[PDB]
């Protein structure tokens, strides 16, 4: 028993990073195969941040300008490529330690593993969920660009995530590993803001049903409710709509409590208009909403990686 | 920018744990150079933990009752001890990923990070503390004893933590890697009832040092106060007493924020007898007290480890 926010174990992340160096700016890479994937601002000084044209930059760079170590060892670059906001460093060696891996690109909700780096060396691993408004709430100092996010099945690492930008706000922006951006940012040192960040309601769902499997019941009621119901206090306060699908995905935890998807659902009105009133749930004073329905049935059996 | 309770990166741990199979029970064990090391209840059925001989019952346990699987390879058991709680089998062959390791036993208040391993395969990490009654709160589910706690320090693994027992409250028990319990718990299926947890008061004052670095600012207020004059606030809050080392030890983020550890214990203060009154602080809606004042100068500065 017990819940925690947990991470997937990194072993698998940590033998692909590299640091990438082009000029004077240093970052990290991901080294796949053959193939390094960066963020394509490396080419960029402080000054080009402000207004880049990636092309005519890189029209100035060779193969010989971008600088891969892996570990004390230099790999050598034989071509390179731009493919929307990242970089693709071809080198002469396949990483030996390559997992099988995917590239995908998640929808805002979901949740993943961040390995965070400096200069091409792990630093420390979290958990977080893409907002809905397309940002994520890191952990990220300067040089830490490159580092990716991740889910793992079994063996199989799915990449979903690589680190560009803070916003002048102090959260986070980045690409999938095609380089598109979540969301509507752009790889440039201007004004971008960001929409709300609306609670991901099916997510604080899971985490209620986490809490009554772990003997935290303080907050079941007597009530029920509709959906249309439910989502006009969820409007209220700033909460992402519950549709069917959602329902349908929460249903293996409704059978295993016993507790129907709508009378959570009226817990959660409950919660939302009354408060906590001093309580907590898993040790939390907030509806917790970084953990998928998928997450919650995962800790809560015990699936395991190798 | 940002804040994130954040684990050490795990792959160095990955690659030393096995399963350990002692009659019907499998758990989990470490594998550093030629040694297994784990719990000593393996040799217990569900009947034998309500009140375990562990000398007697060992007695009728051979080398060839200790089925040790590293993957999908078999290590050959050639002997085996008891050391208080821990047992340490020893194998035919170092474990060629061995890192740099040491085994260090901790106290209260410091943080460490869990790999949490089902059937020798790692599940997940996480971060947690050391509770002041010796208990940690973790996410253990059957089948998780044997796995560890640790911290890095650059390329070497300090391991200080095993996982033995989930008390019927449902916090955690274990060892150090000598094998012996932290706090009065005894690898038995009795009930053991542990003691105030009390908050880490150190660490609530190192975490609120962090908030300012990253911009939450709000309960900072126009009071200072004493050594004396806080720690009587903070008993009456089930707080530990802040002493002059504890002051030592926060002298860095003092002098980065120029905010005098004092006045920030004034800060507290209020916080304590006034409550939040619905704000958050890095996201929490509590005073969190699971990063020590080292975990922060960590993050804020950006360690690495390889
Ligand atoms: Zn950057
Ligand atoms: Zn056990």
């Amino acid at each position: 028993s017990g819940f925690r926010k947990m991470a997937f174990p990194s072993g698998k992340v940590e033998g692909c990073m590299v640091q990438v160096t082009c000029g004077t700016t240093t970052l990290n890479g991901l080294w796949l195969d053959d193939v390094v994937y960066c963020p394509r601002h490396v080419i960029c000084t402080s000054e080009d941040m402000l207004n880049p044209n990636y092309e005519d930059l890189l029209i100035r760079k060779s193969n010989h300008n971008f600088l891969v170590q892996a570990g004390n060892v230099q790999l050598r670059v034989i071509g390179h490529s731009m493919q929307n906001c990242v970089l693709k460093l071809k080198v002469d060696t396949a990483n030996p330690k390559t997992p099988k891996y995917k590239f995908v690109r998640i929808q805002p909700g979901q949740t993943f593993s961040v390995l965070a780096c400096y200069n091409g060396s792990p630093s420390g691993v979290y958990q977080c969920a893409m907002r809905p408004n397309f940002t994520i709430k890191g952990s990220f100092l300067n040089g830490s660009c490159g580092s990716v996010g991740f889910n793992i099945d079994y063996d199989c690492v799915s990449f979903c995530y690589m680190h560009h930008m803070e916003l002048p706000t102090g959260v986070h922006a980045g690409t999938d590993l095609e380089g598109n951006f979540y969301g509507p940012f752009v790889d440039r040192q201007t004004a971008q803001a960001a929409g709300t960040d609306t609670t991901i309601t099916v997510n604080v769902l899971a985490w209620l049903y986490a809490a009554v499997i772990n003997g935290d019941r303080w907050f079941l009621n007597r009530f029920t409710t509709t959906l249309n119901d439910f989502n006009l206090v969820a409007m209220k306060y700033n909460y992402e709509p519950l549709t069917q699908d959602h329902v349908d995905i929460l249903g293996p935890l409704s059978a295993q409590t016993g507790i129907a998807v709508l009378d959570m659902c009226a817990s959660l009105k409950e919660l939302l208009q009354n408060g906590m009133n001093g309580r907590t749930i898993l040790g939390s004073a907030l509806l917790e909403d970084e953990f998928t329905p998928f997450d919650v049935v995962r800790q809560c059996s015990g699936v395991t990686f190798q």
